[PDB]
């Protein structure tokens, strides 16, 4: 039911920001975001662009992120477990909280 945009999402380099926009979320929450590509059941996500924003009363919020090509990754609990490339891995840019998963937007380079 949320709206959920991550641009551009092909045709990517390595420190390329990108556009993300939320709509039609929970009015004034709070959300997480990451790039992230899947491995051993577990995310491997940035933990140096890993972050979080608010919604404003109409459940909106947009701002830059920078995507890598690849990176050293964490799992969701902090644990290190090595690098990802994404010329090869399946990388995402994910968004959500406890309440409600916003989505996944593919990303290609």
């Amino acid at each position: 039911a949320p709206a959920f945009s991550v641009s551009p999402a092909s045709g990517l380099s390595d420190g390329q920001s990108v556009s993300v926009s939320v709509s039609g979320a929970a009015a004034g929450e709070t959300y997480y975001i990451a790039q992230c590509a899947p491995v051993g059941g577990q995310d491997a996500c940035n933990p140096a662009t890993a972050t979080s924003f608010t919604t404003d009363a109409s459940g909106a919020a947009s701002f830059s992120f920078v995507v890598r090509k690849s990176y050293t990754g964490s799992t969701p609990e902090g644990t290190p477990v090595g690098s990802v490339d994404c010329a090869t891995a399946a990388c995402n840019l994910g968004a959500g909280n406890s309440g409600l998963d916003l989505g996944h937007v593919a990303l290609t380079f």
